[PDB]
């Protein structure tokens, strides 16, 4: 009766596999993972199970943006739509246009990724908030004062949206030769934190979080890491990853069942009989991942 092969019956099997500092894993947190899958460039899962993260040292929050600006283009080349999709073609323009300015001030010029956004500001007030797809450059730059009618920017041939933006709700009102679009632009902005052994890591992975919201925590305040608005929080780069035989059955509400007990293929779990099991062994009840795993028996 070895040691080892006996906390295998009793309690399960497990195994570590390490990784190689500033490796990122090719698996999620919690993911199910199969034996000979990839967890990582290098590693190699040998079973089947549950793919657990130790200690990562990169906490990625992909922050959400939202704008709404007004794009100005010839009624005859736009591709008139309710709702647009990252890359999606928003207009084709025969010939060069000037998207002028309809307004005057400064320009604050942000780059959106093959996209730019601008605001128009006179004193501190934003004036205007203008938006131009991939395609159309900018022809002005960042502190410029634009007059009205001077043109900002400038299409040749098809203009899309950035292959990460997404807009939706578009009023176009007609006017003549141009039409008049404003739009409610979406797009996440990511940012990364690393992690230092002495931090603790409050928020798991897929954790939708708030302005304010302790995401990482630590004994010393400017170690702190709080999330700077609404956004969804990653884990990456884990110094290692344990894999557990065992399957995971997430619910929506009430769990049906409590850590420590046995369970059978069929036996409830939660959702009321909505959530039944598929195989016999041990109960967690993880209200952190708002899941319960069943590891293996055997």
């Amino acid at each position: 009766l070895t040691d080892e092969e006996y906390r295998e019956l009793r309690y399960g099997k497990q195994e570590t596999y390490p990784l190689p500092a500033g490796v990122d894993a090719l698996v999620k947190d919690g993911e199910e993972v199969v034996k000979g899958q990839e967890l990582a460039p290098g590693v190699v899962s040998r079973m089947d199970g549950v793919a657990l993260y130790r200690f990562p040292r990169r906490v990625r929050v992909d922050y959400l943006r939202k704008e709404r600006a007004a794009l100005r283009i010839p009624l005859s080349a736009w591709v008139e739509k309710e709702a647009y999709r990252p890359g999606e073609v928003l207009a084709e323009l025969s010939e060069p246009y000037l998207f002028r300015a309809e307004e005057s001030g400064v320009v604050e010029l942000k780059d959106l990724a093959e996209g730019h956004l601008i605001y128009l500001r006179q004193e501190e007030e934003v004036v205007a908030r203008y938006f131009l797809p991939a395609g159309m450059t900018p022809l002005v730059v960042e502190g410029e004062i634009v007059e009205v009618g001077q043109p900002l920017a400038e299409g040749k041939g098809l203009l899309r949206l950035p292959r990460h933006m997404t807009a939706k709700e578009v009023e176009a009102e007609e006017e003549g030769d141009s039409v008049h679009l404003t739009l409610f632009l979406e797009w996440t902005e990511p940012k990364d934190y690393k992690v230092a052994p002495h931090m603790n890591v409050i928020v798991p992975e897929g954790a939708k979080v708030q302005a304010g919201e302790k995401i990482v925590a630590a004994i010393d305040p400017e170690e702190e890491v709080i999330a700077e608005a609404e956004g969804v929080v990653h884990l990456h780069e884990p110094a290692s990853i344990l894999v557990v035989k065992a399957r995971v059955y997430p619910f929506e509400d009430d769990v049906e069942v409590t850590t420590g007990d046995r369970v059978a293929p069929g036996d409830v779990l939660a959702d009321g009989g909505k959530v039944k099991s598929e195989i016999y062994g041990r109960v967690e009840v993880d209200l952190v991942r708002n899941v319960v795993r069943v590891v293996e028996s055997y």
